[PDB]
C-alpha cells in the first residue's frame, strides 16, 4: 500500500574487523533471498531494501569507530562463531533511520484516517438541524429566498464563495436594518460600537465558525463542494456549522450528494425547486459581426487576449465598451460594472470573462459567447454565464443568448440542454494540527514531502476525494529555506497567491523572512518596497504589474489577520491599497488605450 518512492533516504554518516571480508559478508547477505524476504516483511521493497543496504554497508566500511555490539556480531560472522543472518537487525534498525516512516506507519494510518468527516463537528452533531437545498437556475430567486430567510432570523451566517459575494450580502442586510458583521480573508469588519459580534454576519465560506450557534446560515454555490481545491470548505461549512436550518443555493447536480451526506448524518433535506424569474431563449442568429453590437451586449471571452482585441475592436468602430476580469480590484470591477449597467451611460457593451458567472449584479440584454474553448466550456459553466441575460434586478425583462460566430451556435445549443450528471463527492483536506503532528513522527521531511505522504496514507470514505494541494505545495518549496515553526509555515502556504507573478512570490518570501526574523512588516516599510507612489499603467504590462502590487497588498492583509504583531499596519496599508485600487480603476476605464500602446508601441499580437 504506502507508496515507497514518496519516501526521500536521510543520510547516515559513517561515525578489529577484515574489511575484505566484511565486504563479502555484506554482498552475500544483500543477495540471499531469505534475507530480501525478511526485509519485505518488514516494509523494505526492492527500492527501500536497495538504498538501506548501500548505506548500512557504506556506514560500517567507512567508520573509525562501531557501536560494540555489532562489531562483536560482524567479527563473530568472519570467524565462524555466528550466522551471518544476525546481522539483520543492526540492518533493519539502520533502515528506520534511513526512512523514519517504517517505524510508525499504524500511528500515520490512524492520523491521516479521514473516514466518518461529520464526527470532527461535535456541535453540529449535538443539535438538531434541517438542511434545506433551493434548488434552480440562476436568476431564479433561489438565493433571494434564503437570502429574505436570513434577514429575518434572529442570527444568522452567510457563506459566499467570493468577496463580492460577502460584501454585497454585508451590505444589503445593514441597509436592510439587520446589523451584519463582515470576515473575509482580508478584512474584518464588526459593525457594532461595543465590538461585540454582531448577531448575523456575512463571509467567505473558509472564514465561517462551526462553533458559533445561528438559527439560520446560507452556503452559497453549495456545488462548489467538489472543486477540486476549495471543496474542502465547502464540506465543512456542510457537515459543521451550528444553524438550526442550513440554507444550501445551487444546481440540482448537487443534490444526490447532500443527501448521502445528510444520509450519513442523519439529517433531514428539503429540497425547495426555484424557476427563471423572467424569459431567456437563445436566438437561430450568431452575432456574426461586431457591426450588430447593441446596447446591453456582453460578449464573454475565455482568454485577456480576447478581452484585449475584441475590446479593441469594438473602439475602433467608434464603440465605447467595459471589461471586466477575475484579477481586478473590486472597486474597478464595480466601477466597470456600473457604467455598462447605467442606461444613461454611453457605454453599453461589456466585455468579460467567465467571472461574471457569479457576484456581480449586470443589466445585460444579450450574452454573445465569443468562444466556446476555455476544451469546450461545460454545461453548468454556460448555464451560469447564459443565465446572467435578463436578470429580475435589471431593466431588461428577458434575456438573449448566442455566440459570435455561426459555427458555434448548435454546438452551444448543445451544450445547454446536455444533462449534467450528479457530482459524486465532496473535497476535504489535512487540517494543521493533522499535518503538526505528521510533523512530530516525521521531523526531518519537508513539508511539502509530508503533504504527500500524509495524502498517501489517509483514507476516505466513498463520498469525499482530498482536495488537490498544489498550491500550498507551491508555496511550500518557494519558502523550505526559511526557519519557521510548523503551524506558523502552514500558515504562510495557505494565504492564497497567484504564483504566476514573480512580484506575488518575491513578496511571500520577504513577509516569511522578515517575520522569521522578528521584524514587523510596517506601512512605511511595505510603502518603499512596493516604490510607491506609483504612476497611471501605460499599456498593458503596467496595469498587469499594478495588479500584482495589489494581490501584495492583499497578501498583507491576509497575513495581518493570523499575525497581527509582525503585520501590524492593516488599516494602514488598506488606506494605501485602496489608493492603488484608484489608480488601476482609471487605467482599466483607459484600457482600450493601454490596448492601443501594446499593440503599436510594444508590438504585442493580441490574437
Ligand atoms: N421577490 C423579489 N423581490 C425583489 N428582487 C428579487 C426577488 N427575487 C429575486 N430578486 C432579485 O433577482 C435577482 C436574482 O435572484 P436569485 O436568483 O435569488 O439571485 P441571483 O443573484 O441570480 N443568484 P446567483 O446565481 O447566485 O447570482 C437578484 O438580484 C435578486 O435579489
Ligand atoms: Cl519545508
Ligand atoms: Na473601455
Amino acid at each position: 500500500i504506502p507508496n515507497t518512492s514518496l519516501f526521500v533516504p536521510l543520510t547516515v554518516k559513517p561515525q578489529p574487523l577484515d574489511k575484505n571480508e566484511v565486504k563479502k559478508v555484506l554482498d552475500k547477505f544483500y543477495k540471499r533471498k531469505e534475507i530480501q524476504k525478511l526485509g519485505a516483511d518488514y516494509g523494505l521493497d526492492a527500492r527501500l531494501f536497495h538504498q538501506a543496504f548501500i548505506s548500512f554497508r557504506n556506514y560500517i566500511m567507512q567508520s573509525h569507530s562501531l557501536d560494540v555490539d555489532i562489531h562483536i556480531v560482524l567479527n563473530d560472522i568472519c570467524f565462524g562463531a555466528a550466522h551471518a543472518d544476525d546481522l539483520f537487525p543492526f540492518f533493519l534498525r539502520h533502515a528506520k533511520q534511513i526512512f523514519p516512516v517504517l517505524d510508525c506507519k499504524d500511528d500515520l494510518r490512524k492520523i491521516s484516517d479521514l473516514r466518518i468527516p461529520p464526527n470532527w463537528y461535535p456541535d453540529a452533531r449535538a443539535m438538531q438541524r434541517k438542511i434545506i437545498f433551493h434548488s434552480g437556475p440562476t436568476n431564479s430567486g433561489k438565493t433571494y429566498h434564503a437570502i429574505q430567510k436570513y434577514f429575518s432570523a434572529k442570527s444568522g451566517v452567510y457563506c459566499g464563495p467570493l468577496k463580492l459575494l460577502a460584501h454585497e450580502i454585508f451590505e444589503k442586510s445593514n441597509a436592510a436594518g439587520v446589523p451584519c458583521d463582515l470576515v473575509t480573508g482580508e478584512e474584518r469588519v464588526t459593525v457594532q460600537p461595543n465590538g461585540k459580534q454582531a448577531s448575523h454576519v456575512s463571509c467567505t465560506v473558509e472564514m465561517c465558525s462551526v462553533t458559533t450557534p445561528y438559527e439560520v446560515a446560507v452556503i452559497d454555490e453549495i456545488q462548489m463542494i467538489r472543486d477540486p481545491a476549495r471543496g474542502w470548505a465547502w464540506t465543512r461549512a456542510l457537515l459543521g456549522l451550528c444553524a438550526e436550518e442550513v440554507h444550501l443555493c445551487g444546481e440540482p447536480a448537487a443534490i444526490d450528494l447532500v443527501m448521502e451526506l445528510m444520509y450519513t448524518t442523519g439529517e433531514e433535506v428539503e429540497v425547495r425547486d426555484y424557476k427563471r424569474l423572467t424569459p431567456i431563449s437563445v436566438l437561430d442568429h450568431a452575432l456574426e459581426s461586431l457591426d450588430n453590437l447593441r446596447p446591453g451586449d456582453c460578449i464573454v471571452c475565455f482568454s485577456k487576449n480576447d478581452i484585449y482585441s475584441v475590446s479593441r475592436q469594438i473602439e475602433i468602430r467608434g464603440l465605447e465598451s467595459a471589461v471586466i476580469y477575475g484579477s481586478l480590484p473590486p472597486g474597478t470591477k464595480l466601477a466597470q460594472a456600473k457604467k455598462f449597467n447605467d442606461p444613461n451611460d454611453p457605454c453599453k457593451i461589456l466585455v468579460a470573462t467567465d467571472a461574471i458567472g457569479m457576484g456581480l449584479n449586470l443589466s445585460i440584454r444579450r450574452i454573445i459567447f465569443y468562444s466556446l474553448i476555455k476544451e469546450p466550456i461545460t454545461t453548468s459553466q454556460a448555464l451560469q454565464i447564459a443565465g446572467r441575460a435578463g436578470r429580475f434586478s435589471s431593466r431588461f425583462k428577458e434575456g438573449e443568448v448566442t455566440t459570435m460566430n455561426h459555427e458555434d451556435l448548435s454546438l452551444l445549443k448543445e451544450i445547454l440542454k446536455r444533462p449534467v450528471d450528479p457530482i459524486r463527492a465532496a473535497g476535504l483536506h489535512p487540517t494543521a494540527e493533522q499535518i503538526e503532528m505528521f510533523a512530530y513522527h516525521l521531523p526531518d521531511a519537508t513539508l511539502s514531502n509530508l503533504i504527500d505522504i500524509f495524502v498517501d496514507f489517509s483514507q476516505v470514505d466513498g463520498q469525499y476525494f482530498v482536495c488537490n494541494m498544489d498550491d500550498f505545495k507551491f508555496s511550500a518549496e518557494l519558502i523550505q529555506h526559511i526557519p519557521l515553526s510548523l503551524r506558523v509555515r502552514y500558515v504562510f502556504c495557505t494565504a492564497p497567491i497567484n504564483k504566476k507573478q514573480p512580484f506575488v512570490c518575491s513578496s511571500l518570501l520577504q513577509f516569511a523572512r522578515q517575520y522569521s526574523r522578528n521584524e514587523p512588516l510596517t506601512f512605511a516599510w511595505l510603502r518603499r518596497y512596493i516604490k510607491w507612489p506609483l504612476l497611471p499603467p501605460k499599456n498593458i504590462k503596467d496595469l498587469m504589474d499594478l495588479e500584482a502590487v495589489h494581490d501584495v497588498l492583499d497578501l498583507y492583509l491576509w497575513l495581518s489577520y493570523r499575525f497581527m504583531d509582525m503585520f501590524p499596519d492593516a488599516s494602514l496599508i488598506r488606506d494605501l491599497q485602496k489608493e492603488l485600487d484608484g489608480i488601476i480603476q482609471d487605467g482599466v476605464h483607459n484600457i482600450t488605450k493601454l490596448i492601443k500602446m501594446s499593440e503599436t508601441h510594444k508590438l504585442l499580437n493580441l490574437e
